[PDB]
């Protein structure tokens, strides 16, 4: 990984020592990134509804994640969950009782270092998997890009400032997310993030991250070509607001 200091710091090292879990695969792979261009050219905004109980902005709500995945199924484009157990209360649990649920696809979100993590999600059920660019190194990051590739996942990249974007374009990622809120310091700032998502090829399918929770901003999103949207909060706090999100 790369220097890192604080809660990053921490997460990471929990992560380097997380013991891989072994279980056989039911169902083939569902590609994430492929059915976010079939609601795009249906004209169907695609959502992708997250599950996280706690987070260290302040979240902490207790809901029943089959349930509220198995609702979230009728309108999402694919679901994504923690997986990361101190800060998120997430397990691996969770995600392979979602994944025996629904059929529809499903991000791994975790703080990913190693290519045991990958297997993981593999053997779990998920579908894709999420690689931050500013806790991985260059030469890492292509690594766990290629392993993820050979299980026939397109992971989803992340960046947020124009450093990580130019590591993600060399490297050749095709599905990008956006995210506003800096991991190290908590802070949201929707300014950046629009500068970002207007310097990206429009061949990569890009997915905005973090702090969405009013319908206007979806749709000023979407004229700025951003083609899929991760929510988590405002989701779990009101799962009921899907169905404002998508008209
Ligand atoms: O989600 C958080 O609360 C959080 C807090 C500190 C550091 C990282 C965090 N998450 C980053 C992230 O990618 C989020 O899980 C999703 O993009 C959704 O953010 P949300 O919709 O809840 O604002």
């Amino acid at each position: 990984p790369r220097y890192l200091k604080g809660w990053l710091k921490d997460v990471v090292q929990l992560s380097l020592r997380r013991p891989s879990f072994r279980a056989s695969r039911q169902r083939p792979i569902i590609s994430l990134n492929e059915r976010i261009l079939e609601f795009n050219k249906r004209n169907i905004t695609a959502i992708i509804a997250e599950y996280k109980r706690k987070s260290p902005s302040g979240l902490d709500v207790e809901r029943d994640p089959i349930e509220y995945s198995k609702f979230m199924e009728r309108y999402a484009v694919g679901l994504s969950i923690l997986t990361e157990e101190k800060y998120f209360n997430g397990s691996y649990e969770t995600l392979r009782k979602i994944a025996s649920s629904v059929s529809i696809p499903i991000l791994m979100k975790d703080f990913i270092v190693k290519e045991s993590q990958i297997d993981d999600a593999y053997n779990l059920g998920a579908d894709t998997v999420l690689l931050i660019v500013k806790i991985l190194t260059e030469r890492e990051l292509e690594s766990l890009l290629e392993y993820a590739r050979s299980y026939g996942m397109e992971p989803l990249i992340e960046i947020n400032d124009e450093n990580d974007l130019d590591i993600a374009l060399r490297i050749g990622a095709r599905f990008i997310g956006i995210n506003s809120r800096d991991l190290e310091t908590l802070e949201i700032n929707k300014e950046n993030q629009r500068k970002l998502i207007s310097m990206i090829p429009s061949n990569v399918v890009k997915v905005a991250e973090s702090g969405i929770s009013e319908r206007n901003e979806i749709e000023e999103l979407r004229k700025l070509g951003v083609n899929a949207f991760l929510i988590g909060s405002s989701l779990m706090r009101n799962p009921e607001k899907i169905k404002e999100f998508i008209l």
